[PDB]
């Protein structure tokens, strides 16, 4: 029922983890391989291993989560070697995804060059939206710098590339970004990264709940679904059909999944809910989506993909 | 206990309606005068009467609300005549607030000139953030256009003036806005307006729930409190102390109010929760805040105003 075609590859279902969640180590990644997730993605990496921010840096909230992780990761070479060894095994339906989040333009170009030069045959996600690193202002909110970076990347990177974007809140912003992105042979857009720089407060202790950045953190979960869906939808009606969409934000039930697919997402990523529940989420949410499809008499995602009705 | 000083005026308590909610007509306004609200503000006005967007344009949600009202209002002259008559009566503790949201810069300047020339002795709120007018961006996301408008305004406007701002999501945006705003004799900043251009979907009808703008609308309520607190707090630590703060977003309980005051808000505005509950909300929330204060042994808002603790 959930069979999906994306970036010219076949996946059993559209569900994945969101980058940063359950994908730090090889052991995390193999747990995702073993789960019912249709695909999976690595933790965003930098050239060097990073410890990340001081703890506490992630807190579960009734309506989602807050975090300032600071891009803790085991480094580019570790993920690159894991994905190379795993594509030789031919042990999964569909390629692995590989996230990079360089602390500078030059660092992104350097990682993209190592990926190009390698035998890596899966998909790359360039994170232009990391909101938890104190001194890098979300690059995808800087339309000039975003265009300049992408022009350089496409003079050499021929492999499948998507960009993870932060949320936009203004229709003109969607128009500007779509005109930038539509000029490139991009494989996809992934909307959205966390709602940036929110605050959660413990009113008894009169205090913030994370240590870094005076408690300011990326917000995820049910808080953000309205923004997430809007971002997926707004890009769906503006992007050239060659650029497909991964929908991320607020997905916990099959009904949430259903709503993202109705907006025009082809793959779906689960952050906060996967953090809380672990990889058994995939089996649950697949079954919820299938039941919604069965009640409606739908046998494939194409029956409703992108078919959100206006009034 | 809740006695508050703001813009050199005394109010019995910090609570207000948010503009747009329960303030369209004289009758609405008089209902707010009659309630326990410490103060009240008019519906954002334009030079001409406006019908607003087609219906449905406001929907209650479990986690807040979505709307694309389109600035329906009875016109500038109606609100100006109402407030002029009202200040003559000396029938309330503290001045009325008067919101304007011109469809252009020239319209805002024309209204501010009429206010300046009038005997209006209360407080004006310039809305630089309406996210529901078709074809018209949020001006306060345009830092050059915001600065240029405010420089013109302060060559003539000497009466108390605040600006209603949309939410920002990037620390560098806070710094840029604070350097702009700190160069002016502003009375206040009101953070935040709705989270712009979110989407809500009815999964059974496979449809959006508001008619204008293909269902895209300003998000309010519990969804936005983390953003709203963050914006209140980020401006508190960056604005020169002559510019005070009104906190708006996600206030429904005394605990939500307490959280805003802890961040540094002096007045508090209630939108979505007042829309659902009516003006009886003010009595309830005042009592909830006082009980929180009593449990903590606090006798005045200055015992915790702005005292949010970092880790
Ligand atoms: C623990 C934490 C770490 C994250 N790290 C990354 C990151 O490495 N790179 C990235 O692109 N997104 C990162 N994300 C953002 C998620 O990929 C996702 O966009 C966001 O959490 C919203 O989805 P959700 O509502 O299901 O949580 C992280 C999210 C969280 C919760
Ligand atoms: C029905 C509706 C109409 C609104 N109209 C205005 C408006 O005229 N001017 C304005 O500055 N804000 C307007 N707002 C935004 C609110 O003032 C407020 O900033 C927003 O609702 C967030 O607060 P809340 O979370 O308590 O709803 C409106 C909100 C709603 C719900
Ligand atoms: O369309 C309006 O009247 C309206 C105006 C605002 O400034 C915010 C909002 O959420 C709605
Ligand atoms: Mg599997
Ligand atoms: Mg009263």
């Amino acid at each position: 029922m959930l069979n999906t075609t994306f970036a010219n590859a076949k996946f059993a279902n559209p569900f994945m983890n969101a980058s940063g969640v359950h994908c730090m180590t090889i052991e995390d990644l193999e747990e995702l391989k073993a789960s019912q997730a249709g695909a999976y993605i690595t933790k965003s990496s930098t050239l060097e291993k990073r410890e990340g921010n001081p703890l506490p840096r992630y807190v579960d909230l009734e309506l989602g989560s807050i975090n300032s992780m600071g891009l803790p990761n085991l480094g580019f070479d570790y993920y690159l070697d894991y994905v190379l060894k795993n594509q030789k095994e031919n042990a999964q339906e569909g390629p692995i995804f590989f996230s990079i989040a360089g602390m500078s333009a030059a660092e992104n170009i350097a990682m993209l060059k190592k990926i190009q030069e390698s035998d890596f045959s899966g998909i790359t996600e360039l994170n232009l939206s990391c909101p938890n690193v104190p001194g890098k202002p979300q690059l995808a909110y800087d339309f000039e710098a975003t265009e300049k970076l992408l022009k350089e990347v496409f003079t050499f990177f021929t492999k499948p590339l998507g960009v993870k974007l932060p949320p936009y809140f203004d229709l003109v912003h969607f128009d500007i970004m779509a005109e930038i992105l539509n000029q490139f042979p991009l494989t996809y857009v992934n909307s959205v990264n966390s709602i940036g720089n929110g605050l959660f407060i413990d009113p008894e202790a009169e205090s913030v709940v994370i240590k870094p950045k005076d408690g300011f953190g990326g917000i995820g979960g049910a808080y953000i679904k309205p923004t997430a869906l809007a971002n997926v939808r707004a890009f769906y009606t503006r992007l050239k059909p060659e650029i497909q969409i991964i929908g991320t934000g607020g997905i916990e039930t099959g009904q949430d999944a259903f709503e993202h697919l109705l907006c025009g997402a082809t793959m779906l990523q689960i952050g906060t809910a996967l953090h809380k529940e672990g990889p058994a989420i995939f089996d649950r949410i697949i079954k919820e989506l299938e039941e919604i499809m069965n009640q409606k008499g739908y046998q494939s995602i194409a029956d409703f993909h992108g078919k959100l009705k206006s009034l």
